[PDB]
């Protein structure tokens, strides 16, 4: 007899119906297949033939059916209980008068990879679409930390306080960006940026990643993404990208684990009834992010939940336990075009907890589902899991590391103070100031015109126009 | 022996070491004072000396100690004790790094005015200041909707959709007139300045009460409000008034109970062992504001809550008991001047439910002790309440009287369509438009250039020309 173990060794099943089965078994039966083709000897050429594909297949499934193997899961038994028990109990709170919502969540450990958890969906046994583990939508906003934030500070082209454009834009069709029905303001700070999760600044952000030649698909692969074309203007705001859950909780561990990747997996080893090793995950970290860049955008993400903005979260959290609201949590939320996803992504130190609702046939949710539903909903997730593991979340803080350089810059320019041409007249530079983190070795740039990521040339007119007249 | 009972007759004490008992026993006394005066043909003249009130106080604490007088409270035994028990628990939970953190809560029922429940401290045994019946605070920015607009609406000079000016603007002595650190913005609708409680806008509005002379002093009288000056320009922002929780829950009972004040009170009787009636509160019903303007209030309130600008009350409330938070709540916060003082009032069309929080010595609380610290008790407190007594909030609906007049306005204007004099060029007034609610009998007036409520030649030549280009 087979057995499906959780981490402790505990049995799961003998080789029962639920997405805990069904999505640990499919991973082994992918782990065997790959033992069983090496095994018999068959080229990587042969294996290209489709009906040598299907044989090997049924084989490892066959083989887990008869064989003796210990099949050891990644999966917290406790957590993972709790986990089911909360969608069951809870999930209710999603459902925004949209017709029932779904719902796919992955905690993961920070500094394996490994998934203790999950939510797979409502009830395996009214749908048993897998939502952590298959479906796959649009990360949408949560998008903008990875590619164009993340990205521009880990190239030194940017820091945590430099100044973007949210002024109007059109997409290369004439089209207007938009972020909800508001159609953008003037500058501002990355963080407000951020807090706000506008999409003006995202643009502007990638645009000046293509201008630079900077190698993007490099990061992105290095975390396991696929993404079939970057030359997409709407990337940054998740468009051209389709990820799973576990998948995407992979992105923000990476930035959670001070830049550091460490590839996801249910599955940690295969055994035979006799010891043999059939297959067993080899880590292999990557440092994607500098620690500089992965710590300043912690504390980023730290204010995007703080300042309460586009999710509830932290109230929720607060209300229910008020000693883990108290934890150092950091996220981000998103929200596709027609309100057909909402994201929310959490991490403490330890931690990352991914979330995603919306529908199987991809039609609208509320406005509100993503800023208040599933922040609610997650919140009683997260609080499950602490009860059942006291200690999982961790106590410890994000920290800046020493890498990260601290430079004094501009309030209004996010830069360094110094003269500076605006027709006619060029400028002394006074004015209040701010400490700003850059990744690079130099920091913060001397005060020039063009000083915000992105802007036409009516907008820099407006806004030192607004400038000076404060000086 | 005297005793002191729950309003079902459950005994409370013999005439121990709490709040409920000093505070009962106090009331008691005071009617107790009244009777035996009268009893003694002694007149309100001979009330005048100081050493015959003495002896009549002293008479009526003995004629208590000793007598076997029955004393029947509206306090509820099982709310009040939830109510108790949720300070003691939750208490810490106001503590925002300023010292320890002073409470008082009073839970009101909007039809009688009785006192069901009420909170006096955060321990009695360490300090005995009675926070919810002794302690006058300053009630700040929840002056607005009793003095500003509320009267301004059933005096039919402005309607639920009318325009405001938030633009930046001086006190007499030429100091700018603050919102924390702001100073200020443009127009906005009644809405926006209750969500964020702007200050300018209620300024304005106490002006034009005062411009037409209207009698602030008789609807303030006639809820129970003492207020000395009523020639105060910050007084709609809670300058020169200090109230207890208990008096400023029965202002928002009157919003609460469609404009009909109840007087507020702890005693419902006393009876001699024998069943004379000693005292007995006889209810003295008032129409206060107009059913209409109760009404429209109401619904204005409702988002002041849902908007969650100022507070995170129903997020909190979403967390522990999603059920009680879709009951119909609506409220309003107040912070003073150094953040001393932080309110929140909430109502269902059941009860009102009135909270302070702050320090006996009046020293600053931190930015956000309102808007979440006292937010989260709050939610706690309530739901501790609805544990304790699951029917008592309700589930019935706030609703329009049907005496509302609803008129189709500009967006822009708050005003209806029509012609209006620009600098040379009269406009046809163009635009999309919205259901404004009156508490008049005519609705919005046509649009004309004054067309806010307050604001100055600068402003509105700003104002219109933004409209203008927008046609
Ligand atoms: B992001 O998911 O926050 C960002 C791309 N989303 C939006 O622009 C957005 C909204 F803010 C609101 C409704 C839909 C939508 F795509
Ligand atoms: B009101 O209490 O909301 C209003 C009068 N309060 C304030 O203007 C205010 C703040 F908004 C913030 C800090 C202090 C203060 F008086
Ligand atoms: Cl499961
Ligand atoms: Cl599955
Ligand atoms: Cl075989
Ligand atoms: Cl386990
Ligand atoms: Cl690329
Ligand atoms: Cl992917
Ligand atoms: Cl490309
Ligand atoms: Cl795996
Ligand atoms: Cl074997
Ligand atoms: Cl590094
Ligand atoms: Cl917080
Ligand atoms: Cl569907
Ligand atoms: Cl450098
Ligand atoms: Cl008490
Ligand atoms: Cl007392
Ligand atoms: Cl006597
Ligand atoms: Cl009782
Ligand atoms: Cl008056
Ligand atoms: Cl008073
Ligand atoms: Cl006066
Ligand atoms: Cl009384
Ligand atoms: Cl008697
Ligand atoms: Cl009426
Ligand atoms: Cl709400
Ligand atoms: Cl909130
Ligand atoms: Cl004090
Ligand atoms: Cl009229
Ligand atoms: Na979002
Ligand atoms: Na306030």
């Amino acid at each position: 007899i087979s057995e499906i173990t959780y981490s402790d060794g505990t049995v799961i099943a003998s080789i029962s119906r639920d997405y805990l089965y069904f999505t640990t078994l499919a991973e082994a039966q992918e782990r065997m297949y790959d033992y069983l083709a090496q095994r018999d000897n068959v080229s990587a050429k042969e294996l290209k033939n489709e009906a040598t594909q299907k044989f090997y297949r049924d084989l490892a499934a066959k083989e887990i059916e008869n064989g003796g193997y210990k099949i050891t899961t990644t999966i917290d038994q406790k957590i993972h209980s709790a986990m089911q028990s909360a969608v069951a109990d809870y999930g209710y709170l999603l459902d925004d008068g949209t017709g029932r919502v779904e719902v796919g969540n992955v905690l993961m450990d920070n500094q394996t990879g490994a998934i203790l958890g999950f939510v797979g969906g409502r009830n395996y046994q009214e749908n048993q679409n897998n939502h952590a583990f298959d479906t796959k939508r649009s990360p949408a906003s949560t998008t903008k930390p990875l590619l164009a934030y993340g990205i521009a500070i880990d190239q030194g082209l940017m820091g945590s306080e430099t100044i973007l454009s949210n002024y109007p834009t059109n997409f290369a069709n004439g089209n207007p960006i938009m972020y909800a029905n508001s159609k953008g303001t003037g500058m501002m700070t990355l963080g407000e940026a951020l807090n706000y999760s506008w999409n003006i600044p995202a643009y502007w952000t990638y645009r000046m990643l293509r201008e630079n030649g900077v190698d993007v698909k490099g990061y992105m692969e290095k975390m396991g993404y696929e993404i079939p074309e970057y030359g997409i203007e709407s990337l940054p705001m998740g468009g051209g990208i389709e990820v799973t859950v576990a998948q995407h909780t992979n992105g923000y561990q990476t930035l959670a684990n001070n830049g550091v990747y460490h590839q996801k997996h249910v599955i940690s080893k295969i055994e035979a009834a006799d010891g043999r090793v059939v297959y067993e995950y080899q880590d292999k970290p990557v440092q994607v992010y500098s620690k500089a860049t992965a710590t300043i955008m912690q504390g980023l993400l730290r204010e995007v939940l703080s300042s309460r903005v586009t999710t509830t979260f932290k109230s929720n959290l607060t209300s229910l336990n008020p000693t883990l609201a108290n934890a150092d949590w950091i996220g981000k939320t998103g929200t596709t075009g027609q309100d057909e996803n909402m994201w929310l992504m959490l991490s403490t130190p330890r931690l990352t907890l991914g979330g995603w609702i919306g529908h199987d046939d991809n039609h609208s949710l509320s406005q509100q589902a993503g800023y208040s539903n599933n922040s609610n909903y997650m919140a009683h997730l997260v609080n499950a899991i602490q009860q059942a593991s006291p200690s999982i979340w961790g106590n410890e803080r994000f920290a800046l590391d020493p890498s990260v350089v601290k430079s004094e810059v501009l309030k209004s320019t996010g830069q360094k103070p110094g003269k500076v041409s605006v027709e006619g007249k060029e400028v002394e530079v006074t004015g209040s100031t701010v400490t700003s983190y850059w990744a690079n070795k130099s920091g913060a740039p001397a005060t020039s015109y063009r000083f915000a990521i992105g802007g036409s040339d009516a907008d820099y007119q407006n806004a030192w126009s607004s400038i000076v007249g404060s000086l």
